């Protein structure tokens, strides 16, 4: 026969072999890493795109990390001392635009801290589900998660109502939570409490959020900024035209001025040239790459987008360049030049707080997470299991006690590590479409991820165009769940279509799920009322 | 038998009878009168949300209706001399926040001039169908592209790129347009030359559009206002805890000062009390009302919750009143003390305006009302058709021909009384739905809709918050069209995602039938260029 098929058969009659049921699912060695490095290729897209939105949360670092800075900017703190000079203390402000220095430095050190963060929860988690599971799923932070905690939960910069450590708290009691209601069977009761339309409807929200996000600008490609009168148009100016905005005071002759501690804004709004942003066109140009990829069925479309625009935005004297010529620029590119660098977590690790749980937000976040999970999980299992061809005449796929466990011990060591909740990834259905059934697939994708490791110089240098399209093609693909719901029912529609158009316009996961259930038991009430009455025998 | 069935035989059996088809289609002048009825009720909701959305254009005043106004607000300006005290010429900015007295009242006579010639545009429509074509359909402003002429075209208060003025040329020459192309017999290519998914997706990416006016605060109940740092978060807080905005220059050190000439928004940001506003409440009540009316086949759902909520608001001291104590409020009350009122359009008929042919974005404008009408005329032409039975093996329905002349003759009125492209109802299906078969229907519905004049008054009394949620639900309605997308295939997905998505976050229907149709000619580029070296012989 073949080199390739005396390992196969060597593995396969082994004990590791037999540990992992190779021959009792007719596939060992070479269809478990090729099943692998599918997932992966397929996933891989996360260690750029999680990295980034969860840094935009502002990670660990407070105010306290903001450098004092002079007065006028010729002059750096040291030099600034003399007549009518003085050094301004940081305030919360300072954390917003225009951005402290010192927390730019913050930002790009968990940045980092997210990256390792990342590669580390998705190995363990993709270890743990492939040992204690036997199962060919990889586990990594959560796609739609990962923008709920980093924006609304968190907030850009800790702009939110729950700090980002209280967040972790949150995702580490919500992953307890979880593996507390798998390990006694009463998750699935839970499932059935969400409505369907909520249920089906939410994934629809999410994707829209997520596009949003992509058509932001500190998160995505831009082509979506402020407008005074409809609060939303198109964008896609340079960044030299754009401006921020600050609350003003009116008045009944039109005098307006500044209000003293308003929240100024990012460059949100185009002064002109509209459609003329470099990046925006860069971010394009990777979109189209990662839709023709998806188009042309090729695995790792979206590595592959992020990967053009990447390394076209690593030259250093464009209008699209990742390292402008400042100093945080020259930081990221003195960074970038080192490819590899074994980076160790130092502020995102083990930055659990609990103050938080008396705070109604954190029980909001707490529960978002929860159900996200609940739902999400459940139905990628299943999905996977039949694609698998795991799943028996009852519905039940053997090691799916252990999946469930297996993701929530992910979810809460991830967590620890400071990364949003981690999640089974629908995209191992690639691996079980190219053979891996055995937990070996699992184990390939977490070497991968290992070697993913020691690029964090490589991975930390991706701009926000380059995260752009990946996150509009997520939500492109999360849309496909609008086909089932009845849009001819109102009782399934308009609950359905809150949850799906709130998401993106209140600009949060929880006020989607909460209109939409509201709606759905405000629409019912009538209909739960009479059934009650009939079953009372008021009713005929 | 009955004076209703000598009434019915001595009408099918007279000339009318006869010129109408009565007989010949099994339906003689009850079914008729009840048809239009249906389908009049089912429409109602027009005749506040188009004059309401048309209004908030700015109509056809400009800064030269703007008062001057004292220094000092204490002050009117004809009390306005003294030392130190002047008055302030109105310029641009005079008609946004703080609005204008002056322009304040514009809006107001536009209003009324809008509620008229929505009325009448819906009349002469209805007549000149049921005369000409015979069907049993109505005509009114579209209700789609009501909100892309207003705030997209035009603009809030006229802050668009084209004048109301030559918006309503483009209107007039795209009805002019639409006519010629369908009494040649063009219509059909022109409807095939649009991509399908984009075609279909078009009618979601409206209905999202609808809705995201339906949640702003100028337009609909608020619940969506601006964020810093998201652009967009949860509002609903009282009109006394929401700001406005204003571009400033940001700097290295910290210091924000205002922008002259920025133009100022309006009260779009909570500084607190978030889910705490009655007229959200209010509004989420009627939204309610209307949901049930909805799902119980209630015809005249839109028309019972716009009716609750503005009875509720029309009270004069609460926190949910039309009539602030206010001078507007007072006009505003004293117009709707008379309960009637034949009101003669002054402002908004013959106000067309030919300048601006050789702008762009006059023409932008143009394409996108002519191909919203083709394609939602031709739709639901042919679904009224196939409602009615009208539609026989090879797809002609007899007065296809008049119907579509008809419509186009009524853009092309509805331009010259000054609203945008009236169109064919799809409420007309109710009227199909009980019976109704030749222009008696379309003639009923037009006598109700001039029973509708006469009650301008108490038309013109329409909060926001009442318009509101017939957007949210019209948008509801819309979203069924999703269900026609090939979401597994991404050469289909994508740009319908895209459609659907840039409506309402570019805030454009343009915008959004733009990029969906390039996305769609990018992603078949391969393909196309592949089948044509096929067509060549370079490839088998
Ligand atoms: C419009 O009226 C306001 C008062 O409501 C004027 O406010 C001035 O600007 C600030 C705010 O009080 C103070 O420094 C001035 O003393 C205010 N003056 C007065 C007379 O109130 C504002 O100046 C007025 N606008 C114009 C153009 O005169
Ligand atoms: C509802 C949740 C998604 C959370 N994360 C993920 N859940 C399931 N599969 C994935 N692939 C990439 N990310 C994910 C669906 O958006
Ligand atoms: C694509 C266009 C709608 C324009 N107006 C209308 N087009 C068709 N039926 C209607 N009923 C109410 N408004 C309309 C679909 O939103």
């Amino acid at each position: 026969p073949k080199l390739l098929n005396r390992l196969n058969t060597y593995v396969g009659s082994s004990r590791v072999g037999k540990r992992f049921k190779l021959a009792e699912r007719n596939s060992t060695f070479t269809t478990e890493l090729r099943a692998g490095t599918a997932t992966f290729l397929t996933m891989a897209y996360i260690l750029a795109v999680n990295a980034s939105i969860l840094s935009d949360s502002g990670g660990t670092c407070s105010v306290s990390d903001c450098i004092p800075l002079c007065s006028n900017p010729a002059i750096e703190p040291s030099q600034c001392t003399g007549p009518g000079l003085r050094l301004i203390q940081p305030d919360v402000s300072c954390k917003f635009n225009p951005v402290n220095p010192g927390y730019a430095a913050c930002v790009e050190e968990i940045r980092k801290d997210l990256i390792v963060a990342t590669v580390a929860a998705s190995l363990i988690g993709c270890v743990i589900m492939g040992l204690m599971a036997n199962l060919p799923l990889a586990l990594a932070p959560g796609m739609g998660t990962n923008a709920y905690f980093a924006y609304t939960v968190v907030g850009f910069h800790g702009s939110g109502s729950i700090s980002y450590r209280t967040a972790l708290a949150a995702v580490f009691i919500e992953g307890l939570i979880f593996l507390f209601i798998s390990a006694i069977g009463f998750r699935a009761k839970l499932a059935k409490l969400v409505p369907k339309p909520v249920r089906i409807s939410s994934s629809a929200g999410i994707g829209l959020f997520l596009a949003f996000i992509g058509l932001q600008n500190n998160q995505g490609i831009g082509l979506v900024g402020y407008s005074p009168s409809t609060l939303v148009t198109l964008a896609a100016c340079p960044a030299s035209s754009r401006i921020s905005l600050a609350p003003v005071i009116t008045s009944a002759n039109g005098t307006v001025s500044l209000l003293a501690g308003g929240s100024v804004s990012g460059d949100i709004m185009c002064i002109h040239g509209r459609m003329e942003s470099p990046t925006f066109w860069l971010g394009i140009v990777g979109f189209v790459i990662i839709a023709y990829c998806l188009v042309k069925n090729v695995k790792g479309a979206m590595i592959y987008g992020i990967v053009f625009v990447t390394a076209v935005s690593w030259f250093r004297n464009t209008e699209v360049t990742a390292f402008p010529n400042t100093s945080a620029g020259d930081a990221a590119h003195d960074y970038f030049k080192k490819i590899v660098d074994v980076h160790v977590i130092k502020h995102t690790a083990g930055a659990l707080s609990f103050s938080g749980i008396n705070k109604g937000h954190f029980w909001e976040a707490l529960v978002t997470f929860l159900y996200v999970d609940i739902l999400d999980t459940t139905g990628t299992l299943y999905s996977m299991a039949r694609f698998a061809g795991f799943v028996d005449e009852k519905g039940d796929f053997a090691g799916q006690y252990f999946a469930f466990m297996s993701d929530a011990s992910a979810i809460v060591i991830g967590s620890l590590l400071g990364t949003s909740p981690v999640t089974v990834f629908i995209e191992s259905s690639t691996g079980i479409r190219e053979g891996g059934r055995t937990g070996l697939t699992a184990i390939t994708v977490a070497v991968y991820f290992l070697l993913a490791m020691f690029f964090t110089p490589l991975l930390a240098s991706i701009p926000a165009w380059a995260v752009g399209p990946p996150l509009i093609l997520v939500g492109v693909m999360m849309m496909k769940s609008v086909t089932e719901i009845d849009w001819e029912d109102m009782r399934e529609a308009i609950p359905a279509f809150v949850t799906m158009i709130l998401m993106p316009l209140t600009y949060s996961v929880a006020y989607g799920l909460i209109g939409g259930i509201g709606s759905y038991v405000v629409l019912h009430l009538w209909d739960w009322g009479e059934e009650g009455l009939v079953k009372l025998g008021f009713l005929k």
